[PDB]
């Protein structure tokens, strides 16, 4: 799937899904996912409230809220063990079936926030990137830098080779 890199703000992006890194409980914590939960309203807490805990690797869907999507893709990436790059790779791909199953065209990630916590963060980026690339062309994944330096480095670290 083609890989769009820009710097922004998730709560912004207009499209059919977010993709943002929560826990196994999907309760949003602070960063990123409660900017998130803040602009999208308290709907979007609760839905995973109803949906429950789920596993490390699987990702949930609820809807967006005030957010100018229409859903949020919960990607559960820590727990216990809990931020292993298999287990981003897991929840990269699960959040990429998810866009797949509900017919989605235009979603976006969340670059390098609890996506990366613990964890060397170039290698972390080319694993989600590694994921994305197999997903169905269907799909147009945008991602979200905070910086507009780390927006640039996977525009350089693609004009590059390759085993």
């Amino acid at each position: 799937a083609r890989i769009r890199d820009v710097q922004g703000d998730i709560t912004e992006f207009q499209g059919d899904a977010i993709v943002n890194a929560a826990n196994n409980y999907l309760k949003l914590g602070a960063g990123v996912a409660g900017a998130i939960l803040r602009k999208g309203g308290p709907s979007i807490q609760e839905e995973c409230d109803r949906i429950g805990k789920i596993r490390v690797g699987e990702a949930a869907v609820t809807g967006a809220g005030n957010l100018p999507v229409r859903y949020v893709i919960h990607a559960a990436v820590l727990g216990d063990e809990p931020a292993s790059l298999e287990t981003v790779r897991k929840a990269t791909k699960s959040a990429l079936e998810k866009a797949v199953e509900l017919g989605l065209k235009t979603v976006a990630f969340t670059v390098g926030g609890a996506w990366v916590g613990g964890l060397p963060a170039e290698a972390v980026c080319r694993v989600m990137r590694e994921e994305i690339k197999k997903a169905p062309d269907t799909l147009e994944v945008t991602g979200v830098h905070g910086t507009e330096k780390s927006a640039e480095a996977p525009r350089r670290a693609r004009l590059e080779h390759h085993h």
